[PDB]
């Protein structure tokens, strides 16, 4: 990579959320392998971010590699339209088996926001075949779903800046974020906001959706998994669907295989994405119960209006069956156990740091809220300057290894964490 | 794969638009190779579809085999917030290079629909940044832009039957299917799209069209004049035109971007299928200077969007070694000379009682039937025949691999013929 390289990417190449005419400085990354990211430089980085959820197993993982290139030697890619293949046959299998019983029908698809997309469409074809008039869908405030259009209309209104679409985005129901803290107590006072807008919008809501235990891009919350029991009950009393959105939060990341797990409840639809494949290209599976499924067969279209062209894609399904193969062993239970302690105990100093709000930590997911916002630029240079991967984000700053990281190398990030918010060096701006 | 594979695909695994309560065959694939998918019975048969568009290269292609494998071997995936590499950066570099010159940003993402979905929120939030009140698209009737809710929206209200829909998606405008045919020029075909302009001019964020083929809509073929009034018209209101090229793309009309056909540059442009060579899913959307840093320079400070894979290095790499096979320009006269063997040999379907229409445009051969064919049936046949053509509707159609045999290209045609002779695979 030249300097004329970096050159183009930063006057041609637009990043994820950051801006084009005042762009801040990327860091060229050349290989990986194990829990480390290679700058183009030769600088090692320990990784902190799993690449942003998925890659639970690391890079250049020996398993993953070589089911890929045994994939890419049978065939790469090959339609699904009147095809079947191995891959896919093989990771719906895993993935009914892995979750609750009445999720056995898969829709495979490319991303986690068309994942969210094929919910809120099967959600919404399902009434229409019952012939009720249910159109809203009923969330959480501080939620992401996903960048497209049905995404964007469930996720948090003041977090994504929905006055830049009003008129154009249909409006859904909001109820508050959820307070109650996975640390902590149960309180009742917590369902009021949701109860009254269910009250008041329970003959037209055709689902409710929401991130189940942790909500992620809204704000790395951790919440009480007595809330997703009600939620349950209430969608089973209603007769309304239940969408769990565990594209951040399933394959074990919070310590259990899905989130769901933490409440013992089952949604009528669920959504996976990022950690699926191991964080090695894109993927994405909508799983629901034969009774979704059925009707929105039997309605007036005659199928499930829905069909990627790269759907079922056998080598991002050779590389997700390899990445489930690997949690079969169950060694990620003791793996994310231990992550967390080591998570709890390395974080806590950072309470006493003078910038720091909360600290909060759920399996391998461990989290400090800031005071202040940070500066991206100089909070990311000395992340770097000290051998660490760690991509903060407003005033949050996170830590989500991947599950075989060694506890010297996870000790290194807690080290840089509690460093960086020893005082205002790196906050604001 | 065991027969119980088979049984537990047929009852939990949901297939593109296709019944659950009502199944259709499906075939085995085990492998593939050249410009033949491999069945599990070992029968080999010729691929016609490409796999829908994007493998246009065939398969179990060696440079982009080995492209692949050098990937994996550096790194497959790492994430693109605060970081950048090899990969991207050599794809970026060739899509601004092989555009009009005014493309010069790139949006990397996932999928075709969320390629569009890019574009759509590019139109809005640059007038949301120029403070104009713009949130209608004005479309064609027949198009097709993908699956996701804003692709939706634009896609033909008939075909993708949006009643089921009513009230979520947003409500654009849609000027009639265009006549003139791939044909003269008939100036009467512009009166609907431009009476839609005079009343709604002051409120539309970008015209969205599939230049030259309407793929998914109907595989329809329509005069470049179209695509050079479409540009003079959005240049004199000042609108923005996004051409969604994700079927077109990468020569298949016989020119390596269908806008070509007309000299015409969109102010943004989707990419999609064949950027990969079909090896796996990968999207791009190209805009201007002008686009990306007014959007930019607004209340959100940035183009608010960004996808979990953006960027993602095993897709960039396998999208160079595809767009590098290109570069030696052996795919002009590959698919001129396809094109003369589908004009030559869909021909004589003009003489048999099933058939409404035959065109062809470069790699694309379509042959309209009168009735909607007979799925299982036909599909059946076709395997039988030792060629893997996928029908749909009324329409039986091939877009084969660039590199695909005379002989191989014959036994296409050839079944096509004979499926449509009477009507044995129509109706159901
Ligand atoms: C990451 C994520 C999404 C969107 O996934 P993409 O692959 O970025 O489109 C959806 N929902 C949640 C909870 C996520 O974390
Ligand atoms: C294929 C297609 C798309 C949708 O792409 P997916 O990858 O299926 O989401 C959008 N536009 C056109 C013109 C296409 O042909
Ligand atoms: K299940
Ligand atoms: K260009």
């Amino acid at each position: 990579m030249t300097t004329d390289d970096l050159a183009f990417d930063q006057r041609h190449i637009l990043h994820p959320y950051t801006s084009m005419t005042s762009p801040l400085p990327v860091y060229p990354v050349v290989s990986a392998e194990g829990c480390e990211l290679i700058l183009s430089d030769g600088r090692r980085l320990v990784d902190g971010m799993s690449s942003w959820w998925a890659a639970i197993h690391g890079y250049n993982h020996p398993q993953l590699n070589a089911a890929m290139k045994s994939q890419i030697d049978a065939m790469s890619h090959v339609m699904f339209g009147g095809i079947t293949h191995a891959p896919a046959i093989e990771l719906c299998r895993k993935l009914v088996a892995m979750t609750p019983q009445p999720l056995e029908c898969v829709f495979l698809a490319d991303s986690g926001s068309v994942a969210v997309e094929v919910a809120m469409k099967m959600a919404l074809q399902y009434w229409q075949a019952k012939g009720e008039a249910r159109q809203r869908f009923l969330t959480f405030r501080n939620g992401y779903h996903g960048d497209t259009f049905g995404a964007m209309s469930v996720c948090d209104p003041d977090n994504s800046m929905h006055s830049l679409w009003k008129g154009y985005l249909p409006e859904n129901l909001f109820a508050p974020a959820p307070q109650s803290r996975m640390d902590g107590e149960w309180d009742e006072r917590d369902m009021v906001g949701f109860a009254r807008l269910m009250a008041a919008h329970r003959h037209e809501i055709a689902a409710v959706i929401i991130e189940p235990i942790v909500q992620g891009a809204g704000g790395m919350r951790m919440y009480h998994p007595e809330w997703l029991k009600r939620i349950r009950k209430i969608c089973d009393r209603e007769g309304i669907l239940l969408i769990a959105d565990e594209i951040a939060t399933g394959f074990g990341r919070t310590g259990k295989l899905f989130a769901c797990e933490h409440a013992e409840i089952a949604p009528d639809i669920l959504c996976l994405g990022k950690a699926l494949t191991g964080g090695t290209m894109t993927l994405s599976a909508t799983l629901t119960t034969r009774e979704v499924a059925e009707t929105i067969s039997n309605g007036e279209a005659g199928c499930f209006m829905h069909g990627p062209t790269f759907m079922g894609n056998p080598l991002a399904c050779a590389a997700a069956n390899a990445s489930l193969a690997i949690l079969e062993s169950g060694d990620w239970q003791q793996q994310v156990a231990d992550i967390e302690v080591q998570l709890r105990e390395q974080l806590a100093p950072a309470r006493d740091a003078e910038m720091v709000a909360d600290v909060r930590v759920l399996g391998a997911i461990g989290v400090v809220e800031t005071t202040h916002p940070v500066n991206m630029a100089a909070l990311q240079k000395f992340f770097v300057e000290q051998g660490v991967w760690i991509r903060p984000f407003g005033k949050l700053i996170y830590l989500m290894p991947p599950y075989i990281i060694l506890p010297q190398q996870l000790q290194r990030l807690t080290a840089a964490v509690n460093r960086a918010v020893q005082d205002e060096t790196f906050f604001c701006q």
